[PDB]
This record gives structure tokens, C-alpha cells and sequence, in this order.
């Protein structure tokens, strides 16, 4: 799904990523910008959606679950229970039900295990990232772990193209 | 094969490899460093013992092609014609015959159409190093146009790969 898409399906969606862009601006760490939450989201959504989870839930903790990265670097105040605090704040005043906000939150406060659905599908999603071409051109530029098995396949598949790229650039390089 | 393996099969390796590493020691541009020559060297290793050519000229018309590389970055004297020249003193006084020596010269001189199948090879071989897995790290750090049969396959192979790195890099980009 594109991003009209997902603004077709989750209420809110335009405005979240409005506030996390605001979030994000000028905090360009490579290895945890703002590009990283939007590759999670994609992951998330692809997850969520194979699984026949609730996508709004995955989507939405995806979205917020590093929103307070940022805020962590300036502070030492931990991301994933300041985020988590966060989210419970912001989510009631966009209609969110109260069981909705509760997940999502406690999404965001298990990923650095989790017990939800909404939690396991996100950690999968984060975890993802460390993987697969993006990560691979990351490193120039500077599977069993997963709980679901959507993610696991799509960590194999990322797992045996890094392997590949690794075999190729030996062989090349003599 | 590996270079005590080339070592064994070619006539002064050591001693032009020694050469080709002092030609090169302090230039450093990343585009056409010591290492690209290195690559070719491989690649047309390759390529003669497959195509069943002659692999002692393919070798050395490789090590020697780019050696006045960083003469050129100096002078603006074109690399390919004073790499043919520089080949055609240093070759007679290790002993090659006045026929390699031509071969070899023509090859290099002919490198960036050739007329032998030193010519061919090296062509390809250097060519081929624009593709491929070390190819595209180069880039974040900063098929049918081949000769041979085999280097047309190797092309397809690596080409083949980097398709699929884009195409990897841009679904999971989001
Ligand atoms: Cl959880
Ligand atoms: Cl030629
Ligand atoms: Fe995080
Ligand atoms: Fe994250
Ligand atoms: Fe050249
Ligand atoms: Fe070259």
C-alpha cells in the first residue's frame, strides 16, 4: 500500500505523520532517522496485513513507536517508555478507544519481550530494518528471532540477498 | 585461481605486480585506484581460461593496462597510449617474445575498437568492473556490448543483480 491508501483505511493517518515528521526535524542520525520509522511502517503494514491483524493498530505503533528518539538523544530519557507515555497522550484526543490506545502504547513501551499482537508485529517491523538492501547501501554510505512468520520469511528472503551481496563482493574483489 | 596459483602459471607476476603496486602507491582516486586494476586482473582471469584463450597475455595485459593512470592524472597524456608504450619496454626484459609483447601493447593501447583477443578480454573484463556487487557499494560510498561469450554471461549475471538491489531497495524504501 501507498500512503493514500493507508490514509483511506487509518483515521488520523495525515495528521500522525504530520507530527512525527515535526517530530523528526533536524535529527539526521543515519542510524535512526525518520527514514527508519517509515521503512517500519511499510514493514508493519505488509505484516499486519498477511497476518490478518489489525493493520490501524500496527500501523499506528509503527508510526509512533521511535517518536521519542529524538528527545532520548537530548536527554538520555528512555524512547520506548517516553513514546509510549506519548502515545497514550495523543491517541485519546483523536477519537482512539481506550483498549486501541492501550495496545498501541504498550506496543511502543515492549519494542526494545512483548505480549500483544500489536507489540510482536512491531518488533518484527523494527528488527526488520537491520536487513535487506537499505541497510546494506547504510553500511557503505557510513530469521529464527521473529515472531511472526510473515516476518520470518521476509527475513529469510533479506537475510539470503545479504548473503549473496557479501558472496558477490568477495568474489569480485578477488 | 588465486595469485600463488597465477604465480605459477605466469612468468614474472610477482615482479609486475610489484610494479603496478608502485605505479599506484599515493594515488588513491576511488573511481580508478590500484584495486579496479586488481578486479580486472580477475575478471580476465576468468574469461581466458573459459573462452580457452591465452590466459599469460590476458593476465598481464590486465595487471598493466591502467598503469599510467596516475601518470595521466598528472599530465594529461592519455593512459592508454603511453600504458602500450610502457608495456613494450618493460615486457622484452622479462623475456616475452616480441609477438606477446605486440599483442599485449596493441591490447592496452586499444582498451578504452580492439582487433586481438587480448584486446577483447580486456575490454570486457575491465568493463565488467562497472557492474556488480562492489559496483554498487562504490556507489554509496562516494550485456550484449561484451566481446565474449562469457563475459556477456558474467555481465547478465551481475547485471541481473543489481536489478534486483534496486528493485529490493526501493520496496523496502517505502
Ligand atoms: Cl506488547
Ligand atoms: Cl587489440
Ligand atoms: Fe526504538
Ligand atoms: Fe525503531
Ligand atoms: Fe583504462
Ligand atoms: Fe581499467
Amino acid at each position: 500500500m501507498n500512503l493514500t491508501e493507508l490514509m483511506e483505511r487509518i483515521p488520523h493517518l495525515r495528521e500522525i505523520l504530520n507530527i512525527v515528521r515535526e517530530a523528526f526535524k533536524d535529527y539526521d542520525d543515519p542510524a535512526h532517522d525518520i527514514s527508519h520509522t517509515f521503512r517500519v511502517m511499510e514493514n508493519a503494514s505488509e505484516i499486519a496485513s498477511r497476518e490478518k491483524c489489525d493493520l490501524q493498530k500496527a500501523i499506528i505503533a509503527a508510526l509512533l513507536h521511535d517518536i521519542k528518539r529524538p528527545h532520548e538523544a537530548l536527554t538520555g530519557v528512555d524512547h520506548a517508555e517516553s513514546g509510549a507515555e506519548y502515545a497514550s497522550g495523543l491517541l485519546p484526543t483523536m477519537g482512539f478507544d481506550i483498549s486501541f490506545v492501550a495496545e498501541v502504547s504498550k506496543a511502543i513501551r515492549s519494542h526494545r519481550t512483548p505480549t500483544s499482537l500489536t507489540g510482536k508485529i512491531l518488533q518484527d517491523a523494527d528488527r526488520l530494518d537491520a536487513i535487506g538492501a537499505v541497510a546494506i547501501a547504510r553500511v557503505f554510505s557510513y530469521p529464527e528471532t521473529f515472531w511472526t512468520e510473515t516476518a520470518r520469511k521476509m527475513a529469510e528472503d533479506r537475510y539470503s540477498f545479504v548473503v549473496e551481496f557479501v558472496q558477490r563482493f568477495l568474489a569480485e574483489w578477488g
